[PDB]
DNA sequence: CGGACATGTCCG
DNA sequence: CGGACATGTCCG
DNA sequence: CGGACATGTCCG
DNA sequence: CGGACATGTCCG
């Protein structure tokens, strides 16, 4: 078992929030967000765009971490990792280690880290200020197993914790949302929102 | 070990316990007998205990659970998991493997071994009731059957729930009997049938 | 891999298979469909296959079981356990953990990986039927569901049972389809209902 | 897992057989044998007298081993040993290690052995010729857990294998019987014999 | 075992 | 925010 | 979940 | 070869 990171929202000196796109609940959707649930319902290995929203610009050098943990406290001390099967299916892009649940899509400066003590996985990319014509940076994350994967997540819910750091692994912003990698992100969102009444 | 009191003490905040009304189907996960004031539940399944209070108590208020043997011949013995279950590495990473009572769903859960009495207990910060709820629910697990050989060994037990401040002082006390067993509903029915002449 | 034949060959000894007639209750451990010639059984539960013979065959006669994929698109792929189950260390100490088919109850059980085809199979010495029995029973286990991801992956399979001498030569061949699944009875019923127009 | 010893009957140069006493099926019995089943139904830690029957006398020096194995082939490779609880209940007679299922009662020259490779337990006592007025030696064995012990035998059936050896651990005779340590050796015997018709 | 559904897949 | 099924799971 | 019972304990 | 119950388990 391994110790657990904070999930608490720390907006920080620079006003760190998160943005997700209007997506609907078409049983089929690649990726959809529940503002009510604070949870992404996305599909296996399909692009999950995350909006890095800010008040004011971080020091050049700043890195951006992602790390999944189990949500329930009875699994929080267990490392989130890929099922034996996907771990072995040769789906590496030549960057991401085959065991890592979270990948960053389309960026050469991506680092994948296995924590020295806790043994937890994460992926970091350098910060890069918003667009020419846009008020936030967007990262492209992929989830590499379904939440249901046998011998992996095993139908147990996770959080993604996105952290803003300087280049020493020191905190500057923190935010977090629930995640479900599933077949029909559309149908499951409705069913879980619809369950909120109770 | 010196036996902590169990004398129900509703207190300043009119604190009583509530439980789910879940019927007596054989293999119901958890079921409570009002007639017996006794929960019948399954090994390591979820056992909701409701906290009912009259007036919301102060901040930094804590909620404690401890088992004691109910018979007075066994009252001073520390209630513990059996040696089989203590060694089956079924810890969640948060509970000590010897502790019979667990709380799930709470990251602020704290486990205690008394330096004086050696008695296991488990505490969580008290929280005011949810959006429109009338009470706060706490989900406990019992990690050995009442029948565990070398553990409880068929001896009934009580769960003593204490409302306390940040300091350690009693604000409130309640208790109920527990049976942890394979068929909570079957057993509730038998023991209630056996009230009748 | 070169696909072994499955062409039923009753042989000199009038060897056919029999199976228990166990009904279609949802969670029946093992059940056989005559209409489908298909066993529906649960992961690692006991699956009696009866050997019926006309005239008792010679000594040192052996009995082999092997899985192949039934669809011809998948026929050459070696049937294997999935990566999860291969690594759950559920071996009995006698079976290799990658082998889907096991025999229980037999100390003379032998497991084989072909040096040519790489295909797993399992063999036991043939024994004449018991005290007044009409057949010899062999108890097999299937150690992955048909649905195992990275294993069978929802692809139906056949079990090829071969009667052979001490040497390796075919004396007898039969086969049936297997589904390993959580509800053998439910699934038998659905698939048979689906025969009808 | 550990390799499995032979159980096959080897009567040997000296005609090695076993004898058990007429005992009946009084639901209560300390110890009773089923000739039909070749199986002892006895109770936890109660005296199980085993008859060492012979044709002709073994070389002074000869030892007598007992070792339990599981009966079913799916457990035969697992070492038979005591449940965590009895293992810990301080019931040692100052000779038998707390982990050993089988003890020899009333004999000072008893050795308890943990096998060097397989890790299996056994207890050996020197051979001693029959009585002044008796045609066989009788050993007093005790079973130290019920077959049902949680984390021990776990309701799984065992064999006892009694071997005759010289003093180098070399074979001279072998015999074996099924065992059940239980609460009511009486009732269970009937029920298992009664099941033989089926 | 049912009921109810959790959750993947393919259908038209 | 598709529908219909394929196939595992949990609770009573 | 029932049915049926496996298997320990105490009863009169 | 006692009887009656206390309490876990497996199969359908
Ligand atoms: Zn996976
Ligand atoms: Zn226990
Ligand atoms: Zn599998
Ligand atoms: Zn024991």
């Amino acid at each position: 078992s391994s110790s657990v990171p904070s999930q608490k929202t720390y907006q920080g000196s620079y006003g760190f929030r998160l943005g997700f796109l209007h997506s609907g609940t078409a049983k089929s959707v690649t990726c959809t967000y529940s503002p009510a649930l604070n949870k992404m319902f996305c599909q296996l290995a399909k692009t999950c765009p995350v909006q890095l929203w800010v008040d004011s610009t971080p020091p050049p050098g700043t890195r951006v971490r992602a790390m999944a943990i189990y949500k329930q406290s009875q699994h929080m001390t267990e490392v989130v990792r890929r099922c034996p099967h996907h771990e072995r299916c040769s789906d590496s892009d030549g960057l991401a280690p085959p065991q890592h649940l979270i990948r960053v899509e389309g960026n050469l400066r991506v680092e994948y880290l296995d924590d020295r003590n806790t043994f937890r996985h994460s992926v970091v990319v350098p910060y890069e200020p918003p667009e020419v014509g846009s008020d936030c940076t967007t990262i492209h994350y992929n989830y590499m197993c379904n939440s249901s994967c046998m011998g992996g997540m095993n139908r147990r819910p996770i959080l993604t914790i996105i952290t803003l750091e300087d280049s020493s692994g020191n905190l500057l912003g923190r935010n977090s949302f629930e995640v479900r990698v599933c077949a029909c992100p559309g149908r499951d969102r409705r069913t879980e929102e619809e369950n909120l009444r109770k």
